[PDB]
């Protein structure tokens, strides 16, 4: 199967065909879902090759010395890693609707909001891995209020305005999994952030890439056990 | 003028039209990024220094993180995070572009900036700490080797070609303090990086913003004492 992840013993991929771009991804990784949301929203011709993050092949470290996902690779052999960098690269290098505003200040704002979100993925990961949960859930609420304050001052539904933009796709994957883990109580003190979650689920690009709550919980149970079959959950 | 505003200080008035304000600190390398870009692009600006140990009560309404640098234009728009401020200035103002508009090239410099992201954390540890100086020197050498490999693979003098660009200004402030921290032996095994440093010192913008050895010495001692006069060393 083409979606099955590549582990140790897999052959490194061949050259990227011209006119297309390759993304080294993982179907349950929020950092890579950022890039795939942009690829879907911009209708970019691309191919997906999943990396078994619990059985990483050694050749993948040549694509990215951090050994991390997502990674983009065009026909010229050029490689782009870091999730936010891959998204901005796709928004610039490809035609269609711009997910990033053309105004220098409004684009600086989305990057500033991204920085307000920077602490969440780390706290989110430590909470998944002793019952100190109460402290990590409180550290969630503290970071979530910072997002709530942005929506309060902007007086809009999305973080970039009344329409969905790049910053929404950068933030959404961690709140998509929040509902799948029955952790919606962590945003009952952030009503505008909670409304934003509901508005994101109405987006065609978002709902096309949504992972069911049973698929995420099944993957996460295998991933926390470091199972080599975690990244291929659901075939 | 250069004297830092502290607690109880009056908030500054509106920024005059055609100008921009930077909330800075004379010894902060993150703020020096923005000041290097302002000088390199010939942007008329005013500098307001903030006592980072005795921060003004109003400064938190300019940046929720209470951190420097911060840009404020005549429209009252606020831009923080050093990298964001540098990209904003290069887009919002005319003159010579410091950042390449090519999506891949700009993605590379951001990827190079990510490879550099460990050095600002290590510099703060060397300044703060003990006998971990020897261990921190090895980390500097290993991180600088990552930059040495970038300059070697590009076969160029600077990180963005054979002329000085934005990524050089973003990385320089930490290499400028290497001599005052008596860490020059950390670049003895990085010839391309040594040549890069010598070329940066010859840059007119870099030369005008250099800090004497005895000023960075006194500021560090006072910062190593939690002094409200550290930011205003030398007055
Ligand atoms: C690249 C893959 C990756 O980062 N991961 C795979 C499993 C661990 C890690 C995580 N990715 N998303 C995670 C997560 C956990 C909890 C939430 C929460 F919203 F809090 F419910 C969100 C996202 S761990």
């Amino acid at each position: 199967e083409s979606a099955r992840s590549l582990g140790k013993g897999s052959a490194p991929p061949g050259p990227v065909p011209e006119g297309s771009i390759r993304i080294y991804s993982m179907r349950f990784c929020p950092f890579a879902e950022r890039t795939r949301l942009v690829l879907k929203a911009k209708g970019i011709r691309h191919e997906v090759i999943n990396i078994n993050l619990k059985n990483k092949p050694e050749w993948f470290f040549k694509k990215n010395p951090f050994g991390l996902v997502p990674v983009l690779e065009n026909s010229q052999g050029q490689l782009i890693y870091e999730s936010a960098i891959t998204c901005e690269y796709l928004d610039e290098a490809y035609p269609g609707k711009k997910l990033l505003p053309d105004d220098p200040y409004e684009k600086a704002c989305q990057k500033m909001i991204l920085e307000l979100f920077s602490k969440v993925p780390s706290l989110v990961g430590s909470f998944i891995r002793k019952e100190d949960y109460a402290g990590l859930k409180e550290e969630f609420r503290k970071e979530f209020t910072k997002l709530e304050e942005v929506l309060t001052n902007k007086k809009t539904t999305f973080f970039g305005g009344n329409s969905i933009s790049m910053i929404d796709y950068l933030i959404w994957p961690w709140f998509e999994r929040l509902e799948a883990m029955k952790l919606n109580e962590c945003v009952d003190h952030t009503p505008k952030l909670k409304l934003w979650m509901a508005a994101m689920k109405e987006d065609p690009t978002v709902s096309a890439l949504l992972t069911s709550e049973k698929d995420w919980q099944g993957f996460l149970e295998l991933y926390l056990q470091n199972s080599p079959e975690a990244c291929d959950y659901g075939l």
